[PDB]
């Protein structure tokens, strides 16, 4: 009650611990349940990932990019396939049909610091690992029927 006044005790402690969490407990991290699903493959047990950014074509907020990891071992499949966990997981950012979560219905196109886009050349993909290139940042380009069929022809999406 109010009547009491403070509430702290005058009670001793040589060492003080309460301002810090008590360990007695083991120390570990568990994976989302629907992380083993997708980020399975987002390195998340792998603190020796690779963070990404992504700027979209309409990225009207520039300052507002995907955050992910990903795997050296596996494929940048695991990109976009965030983008299901990213709703769920914040409820936000605009849905994206399932549909279009085949990676191969969007490609990755290789930007330079200065925010450039380089149309004249694909960014890995389906096609390889993303930290291939070592960097944390990419933007998403275009990949009609031209450049589906070659990425879908070289490494198809696994069915069911």
């Amino acid at each position: 009650g109010p009547g009491h006044m403070g509430s702290v005790s005058n009670a001793k402690a040589p060492t003080s611990a309460l301002r810090a969490l008590l360990e007695h407990k083991e120390n570990s991290s568990q994976n989302g349940p629907l992380a083993e699903n997708f980020a399975c493959f987002c390195g998340h047990a792998e603190s020796n990932a690779l963070c990404l950014n992504i700027y979209f074509p309409s990225s009207e907020c520039p300052s507002k990019p995907l955050f992910v990891e990903l795997r050296c071992n596996v494929l940048v499949s695991e990109a976009i396939g965030y983008i299901l966990l990213q709703y769920v997981n914040q409820q936000c950012v605009p849905p994206i049909e399932d549909e279009a979560q085949n990676p191969n219905y969007w490609n990755l196109r290789i930007v330079e610091d200065d925010g450039e886009l380089d149309e004249d050349f694909p960014a890995l993909d389906r096609v390889g690992p993303l930290c291939k290139f070592g960097f944390d940042a990419f933007a998403l380009v275009k990949a009609c029927p031209a450049q589906i069929k070659e990425n879908q022809a070289c490494y198809p999406f696994k069915s069911k």
